[PDB]
């Protein structure tokens, strides 16, 4: 199994898994002219052998050599994904759902500020990166990939649940809800995430 996000970063800060770091640059390099961009998934071999290959050796592979994008953007998902915890953690899973839930704009975005707040350093940094990364997809006039379509996309990667196996009533329930936790953390602005880029 892949393990916490911790284990992939160390005391370098900001403190984001050289995966992810390398994935981003791959695909603002190619990935942003590409209608689709990380709704189409790329081909479930190379992905598989991409990601079998980074967890054995503990190195990110040659990801200039492999042509289609599309499995870039899907080793991104699947790494997120299948950390042992998600990217916003079991503890603030629910939250960060109530916090999204809030209608009334200033309040939603002060509890999410609070919820970001709340987040182990890794956790902040990581999600800061990511979230830079996709409101520039979200900007692209090439990708048709809006805020509302990437939360979407992102709700099951980097929200998933408050359990590693929920019950399937909770399952269903949960789906319904994390689209609008990340549709309210693409919403904060670039300003807001890029403080989180800083050294140790």
């Amino acid at each position: 199994m892949e393990g916490m996000l911790a284990d992939f970063v160390s005391q370098t800060s900001p403190m984001i898994p050289s995966i992810v770091v390398h994935c981003v640059n791959e695909i603002e390099q190619r990935g942003l002219t590409e209608t689709g961009l990380y709704r189409i998934s790329g081909c479930d071999r190379t992905v598989k052998e991409l990601k079998e290959k980074f967890l054995r050796v503990k190195t990110v592979p040659l990801l200039s050599k492999v042509d289609d994008i599309h499995a870039i953007c899907s080793l991104l998902k699947d790494f997120l994904r299948n950390l042992k915890e998600p990217l916003l953690t079991f503890r603030l899973n629910r939250a960060f759902m109530e916090a999204a839930e809030i209608t009334d704009e200033d309040n939603s975005i002060a509890a999410m500020y609070q919820a970001v707040g709340e987040l182990p350093q890794a956790n902040r940094d990581t999600l800061a990166f990511l979230m830079i990364h996709l409101q520039r997809v979200a900007q692209s006039p090439h990708t048709k990939m809006d805020v509302a379509n990437l939360a979407k996309v992102f709700g099951p990667t980097i929200v998933a649940h408050a359990v590693p196996n929920p019950d399937p009533v909770t399952m269903l329930q949960d789906i319904k809800r994390q689209p609008k936790v990340v549709e309210r953390l693409l919403s904060l602005p670039l300003e807001y995430w890029s403080q989180f880029m800083m050294v140790e």
